[PDB]
């Protein structure tokens, strides 16, 4: 075998299987060749910034991956040296994980991978009826289904969830069970196992908390059983709880606004109470407001601990939690300054108050029509203004320093007031009143007119055109965006749930087949779906 | 959406100010509305406390509503 | 016929017509089967917020709707 760092562990059997040469494989296996060798050089491992070919490091996985069903059958079923269908590589990946990884959501590849997947499952059932390949987790704890959902393999996912094998003696490998059909209608049961209640890493968790780079993040919720599940969870429990939460947040903000408005205007906090009604209501409001701030603080901390988001995607996802957390930070800093006897607690408090109202836009998501505004505001701030800020600041600091250098003793001989004036000129509310009679008036005029043409006319309309295209880009993606946000809300509501209730299941723990390989029966928490299709 | 922003910054500004032309919800809501459609002032000639916080709040409002939200509305109306 | 809230009034002839079995339809009609029964359960009525198959509740309407001119 190769001994270098690149081809480490490769042997003749791997080359023969790659070459699709049945004869050499037969000869090598006949001579006692190891069918469980690991080929674990850098060429054969998972990697992002390097060309390579990952297949799971084993000959059986290689034979499956290259679309050689005959060699898979020969490796498993020949007696000279049978192959372990349940073998795991260094990553923990089985053959099914390897097949999931080498998908690319194209038609032909999807046919290849799906077909080889199914044939491997049949061979496993025949050879080892007591073996459950699909439950085997790789080193990240991911099953093949969880892995497929994680990587955005829409084709493999859609295949697995809608799997129906019309063959006796292996119907336990099905997940879809068509109970009946009429003309356009048909009713089936879907297996549902490890979709919602998995106890390690369910499908919906993986789709929801994906890192926004997964290609088919929205499409994966359109696959039938998931979409019906989310609709059912929405209509049953989550909808009412959502509206209740929104109402409570509104009450909280009203109490906070009223408490803030009627603050005392005397010196030196904290302010002692008088035995009067107004002080009792004011201090009651203050206590409730601070309590709400503490609550949001701890919810934010629990979020960041549970998710552990990386810095690069810290803002790309989790924008909403960041803003709620920052609101609570302003509240706590306000409390600290309040008891520390500084009037400047007011300066913190109002910022929290302002943020408290605009975070109402968090609750517009989950509506088909209104969530588009919150999505657009998020994306425009995170992409258009933040890129544009540096360009505009280059222009502003350039002309501000030029003007301030030119002027001696005026309202323009100060960087602060000059930066303000030029900023106002950018948004079309300056003056251009040249009534003063200082030296270098001509140069001053030429500088300001060049600034006004370059920033008010050119740059600002460039920004507006780019924002306009961003707005048009995601006008038509509205339905997808809405669906994904509703899914995230449902998952969070299930996580918190605040009433000792764990009725997260949909339909009963009913007998699915009743006929395992052995003499037991399976109850699998199936879910009934009746669909309508007007084909023919 | 616009009323969420307007009531937010109006209440913040009114809470911050004690005894001015901005210590009133009515005149403050008017002033911020005028800022939305590009005919405010931004004249900070007054000398009250918390001038820096007042300036930061108003500039954040002007960027968020005159630049960002209004052009969002105009783009959507343009597509309609 | 079915007596439940969903398939109320469905009989053999509707199933035969749905299944596209000319022979069974002939046999049932020969034996005095009712050709003007109403299959009027919730599965068979007009509805928007439910899967279903509205066809007019009668075997003649069903045969016409499924594109089986011979049975009509
Ligand atoms: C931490 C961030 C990212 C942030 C926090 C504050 C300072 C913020 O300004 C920014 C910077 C900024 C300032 C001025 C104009 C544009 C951007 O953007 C947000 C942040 C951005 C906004 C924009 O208004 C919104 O629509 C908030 C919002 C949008 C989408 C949502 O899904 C949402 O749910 C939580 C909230 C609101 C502010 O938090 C706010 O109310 C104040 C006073 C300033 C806005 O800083
Ligand atoms: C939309 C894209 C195309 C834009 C084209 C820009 C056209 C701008 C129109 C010209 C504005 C001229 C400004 C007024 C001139 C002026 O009033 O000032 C001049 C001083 O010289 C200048 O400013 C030079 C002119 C500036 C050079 C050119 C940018 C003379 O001094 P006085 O004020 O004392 O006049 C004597 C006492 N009343
Ligand atoms: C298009 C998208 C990109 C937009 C980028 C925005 C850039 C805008 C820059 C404008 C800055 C204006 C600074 C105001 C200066 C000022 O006028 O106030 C200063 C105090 O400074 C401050 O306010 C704090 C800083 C505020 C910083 C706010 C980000 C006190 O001066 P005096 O009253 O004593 O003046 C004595 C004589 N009158």
């Amino acid at each position: 075998s190769y001994t270098d760092s690149y081809y480490k562990g490769q042997t003749a059997l791997h080359i023969a299987i790659e070459r699709r040469n049945m004869t050499l494989v037969t000869l090598l296996v006949e001579n006692g060749a190891d069918v469980q060798a690991a080929a674990n050089g850098d060429f054969f491992k998972k990697t992002k910034g390097r060309p390579g070919f990952y297949f799971g490091e084993l000959p059986l996985s290689l034979a499956a991956c290259t679309n050689q069903l005959a060699i898979v059958k020969f490796l498993l079923q020949n007696s000279w040296q049978p192959a372990d269908i349940s073998a795991r590589d260094s990553v923990g990946n089985t053959v099914l994980h390897a097949l999931v990884e080498v998908a690319d959501n194209t038609v032909d590849n999807t046919k290849f991978v799906t077909s080889m997947y199914n044939e491997i499952l049949i061979l496993g059932a025949k050879l080892h009826p007591t073996l459950k390949l699909e439950e085997i987790t790789n080193r990240k704890g991911l099953t093949p289904l969880a892995l497929a959902a994680s990587s955005g393999k829409i084709g493999v996912l859609a295949y697995i969830l809608q799997r129906e094998i019309h063959e006796p003696e292996c119907r336990h490998l099905s997940r879809k069970f068509t109970e009946w059909a009429y003309g356009p209608v048909h009713s089936s049961l879907y297996d549902l196992s490890c979709i919602d209640t998995c106890e390690k890493n369910s499908v919906l968790e993986v789709i929801a908390y994906s890192s926004s780079e997964t290609p088919n993040r929205h499409d994966m919720l359109l696959v039938e059983p998931l979409n019906r599940l989310l609709q059912d969870k929405w209509d049953r429990f989550v909808k009412r709880i959502f509206y209740f939460n929104f109402f409570v947040y509104c009450l909280y903000m009203i109490i906070f606004t009223a408490a803030a408005y009627y603050r005392p205007v005397e010196g030196l906090p904290p302010y002692k109470l008088k035995n009067t009604v107004g002080d009792y209501f004011r201090v009651t409001g203050e206590i409730l407001s601070v309590s709400g701030g503490v609550y949001f603080f701890f919810r934010g901390i629990q979020y960041f601990l549970q998710r552990r988001p990386s810095l690069k995607s810290l803002f790309v996802d989790s924008y909403s939690e960041i803003l709620f957390f920052v609101q609570s930070l302003f509240m706590l800093v306000s409390v600290v300054l309040y008891f520390s006897q500084r009037k400047e607690y007011v300066a913190s408090m109002v910022f929290s108050l302002a943020m408290g109202w605009t975070n109402m836009l968090y609750y517009t998501r989950g509506f088909q029509q209104m969530g588009i505004y919150a999505v657009m505001i998020e994306k425009m701030i995170l992409r258009d203004l933040c890129r544009f800020m540096f360009v505009y600041l280059v222009f502003l600091f350039g002309f501000s320093t030029a003007v301030v250098t030119l002027i001696e003793d005026g309202k323009y001989n100060s960087l602060y007031s000059t930066c303000l004036e030029l900023f106002k000129f950018t948004i079309g509310m300056g003056d251009l009143e040249f009534t003063e009679n200082y030296d270098f008036k001509a140069v001053f005029i030429i500088l300001l007119l060049a600034y006004v043409i370059l920033t008010y006319i050119l740059l600002l309309n460039m920004l507006i055109a780019l924002m306009g295209e961003t707005v048009n880009k995601i006008a038509q993606e509205s339905k997808n965006i809405w669906k994904l946000q509703r899914a995230i809300t449902i998952l969070d509501t299930e996580k918190s749930f605040l009433k000792c209730m764990r009725k997260a299941f949909r339909s009963g723990k009913l007998l699915q087949v009743g006929f395992t390989p052995d003499g037991k029966d399976d109850y699998r928490w199936c879910f009934r779906v009746d669909e309508v299709n007007w084909t023919t």
